[PDB]
């Protein structure tokens, strides 16, 4: 079937859209770009075409042995209460008068239509339900992309989606998947098993794949095998029904209406805005990937699965016996409907992979051992963090990224010192910010970092010094492109901050001493001092 067709009526924003900046972070101001539904229509081509999908017995092994390890798996119905509780404060609000707060709050008019919201599904398996559709608001940096489309229920089915599935999306994939799951990866863990995973083969060779618009190439048989994948978990029979229901009704498509009640037509895809999307995509990703790997006679692969996005890591057959082993890989996932984006890669050093967005790359530590740690090109998030203090946003990227990014070399220099900053002179350090890990928002008080870095990355992230040649370039590069004052400035606003907030005695001394201490010249010595990294829940609408 076609993943989308259209209506004709436009996909239209909810409030003004803004699309550039309105300065001591980025000059190069007319290089930061938000996109907006201006872009749709580009995005609109780009993610709507026949799905040719072919199986075969290499499909059909893996999937048996996806079952038999669901099969294990036991879970348990959400509360009213409890999936209420999940719901982040300020969640789009209910078309059938409530918000987000009548629901945290357990307003028995919320949950009254939550109540008659599922007695609906259990008793109706067919008719489509409503989604909204919309243009997604992210920032970038020039080299243009379009917006991506959001797709979405009602907070009332959210809610329910909850109940019947929030304990699946939050066990199995683990259990089905091994170590293969992503989403149970702290940055520290990711790099230790990506390290060790490298090291354990005799002539190691790793590739990501790129998937071409992964949502659209997601079938509407793939969806139903997820289902079915789902159902083997020793399932309450009533959380049994509401799955059938809610794959049948929205997972697997239906209409798609606009900001302003239109319809702009009907989806037979993945919606990005359901509670399923990561689990259902990662399930479905590794799926299809572990088909290809058998294929294409792989030898010895060891995968890494997070939504969409693939690395395999498996043994050379030499250089040009790999280069044809990738291109029936490659042929295998376009049968499934999982083509190409980037045509896929050999690669020979680890540190040039990249996935999750990310790379492994090696600095050392005081003693001078080395330390393998977990970083990226920092365009987007200094772009973001740019347009984070102009334009003052509810999302706080910068935070995410220092604590995903805590030992890099421009987390360190650049975000700490720069908000740090922005903080102590606005006397806001104290006031916690929201952060989206995986898609799922938590609530950090800045001052808490110290802790919260030695926790997930060891004592080690306060004094890596002697970063690579191909990192220390990429970041020099990127600020020269961006107009950001080079390292040695930072060095000097630096040395500024750390005395602030050691002045300040308690938890901002704790800053000043440990995120600063590459800084100062002479080192002070640093001594001592969850339910995090667990699955991924991005689209899914998750609170904590
Ligand atoms: N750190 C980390 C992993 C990560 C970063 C960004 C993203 O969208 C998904 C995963």
């Amino acid at each position: 079937s076609m993943s989308y067709t259209w209506t004709g009526a436009l996909i239209t924003p909810c409030a003004a859209e803004e699309s550039k900046l309105p300065n001591s972070l980025l000059r190069h101001h007319n290089m930061v770009y938000a996109t907006t539904s201006r872009s749709a229509g580009l995005r609109q081509k780009k993610v709507t075409f026949d799905r040719l999908q072919v199986l075969d017995d290499h499909y059909r092994d893996v999937l048996k042995e996806m079952k038999a390890k669901a099969s294990t798996v036991k879970a348990k119905l959400l509360s009213v209460e409890e999936a209420c509780k999940l719901t982040p404060p300020h969640s789009a609000k209910s078309k059938f008068g409530y918000g987000a707060k009548d629901v945290r709050n357990l307003s028995s008019k919320a949950v009254n239509h939550i109540h008659s919201v599922w007695k609906d599904l259990l008793e109706d398996t067919v008719t489509p339900i409503d989604t909204t559709i919309m243009a997604k608001n992210e920032v970038f940096c020039v080299q243009r992309k379009p917006a991506r489309l959001i797709v979405f229920p009602d907070l009332g089915v959210r809610v329910c989606e909850k109940m019947a599935l929030y304990d699946v999306v939050s066990t199995l994939p683990q259990v089905v998947m091994g170590s293969s799951y992503g989403f149970q990866y702290s940055p520290g863990q990711r790099v230790e098993f990506l390290v060790n995973t490298w090291k354990s083969k005799k002539n190691p060779m790793g590739f990501s794949y790129d998937t071409r618009c992964f949502d659209s190439t997601v079938t509407e048989n793939d969806i139903r095998v997820e289902e079915s994948i789902y159902q083997c978990c020793d399932l309450a029979p009533e959380a049994r029904q509401a799955i059938k229901s809610l794959t049948e009704r929205l997972y697997i498509g239906g209409p798609l209406t606009n900001s302003k009640g239109q319809n702009c037509g009907y989806r037979r895809c993945r919606a990005s805005g359901v509670l399923t999307t990561s689990c259902g995509n990662t399930l479905t990703c590794y799926l299809k990937a572990s088909a290809a790997c058998r294929a294409a006679k792989l030898q010895d692969c060891t995968m890494l699965v997070n939504g969409d996005d693939l690395v395999v890591i498996c043994e050379s057959a030499g250089t040009q016996e790999d280069a044809a082993s990738l291109r029936v890989f490659t042929e295998a996932m376009t049968r499934y409907s999982a083509p190409p984006g980037d045509p896929p890669q050999p690669e020979y050093d680890l540190e040039l992979i990249t996935s999750c967005s990310s790379n492994v790359s090696v600095a050392h530590d005081a003693s001078g051992k080395r330390v393998y740690y977990l970083t990226r090109d920092p365009t987007t998030p200094l772009a973001r963090a740019a347009w984070e203090t102009a334009r003052h946003t509810p999302v706080n990227s910068w935070l995410g990224n220092i604590i995903m990014y805590a030992p890099t070399l421009w987390a360190r220099m650049i975000l700490m010192t720069h908000f740090f900053s922005i903080l102590l002179a606005q006397e806001q350090l104290e006031k916690a910010l929201d952060c989206q890990i995986y898609g799922a928002c938590y609530s950090i008080e800045p001052l808490d970092l110290p802790q919260i870095i030695e926790r997930l990355h060891g004592l080690s992230a306060f004094s890596l010094h002697s970063y690579s040649p191909g990192e220390i370039n990429r970041v020099a590069s990127c600020l020269r492109k961006l107009g950001v004052p080079p390292l040695r400035v930072w060095r000097h606003r630096a040395r500024s901050v750390r005395a602030r907030l050691l002045s300040q005695g308690g938890r901002a001394a704790t800053c000043g001493k440990y995120l600063f201490n590459w800084a100062v010249k002479t080192k002070l010595k640093l001594t001592p001092i969850s339910g995090w990294f667990v699955a991924g829940y991005s689209g899914g609408d998750i609170y904590h």
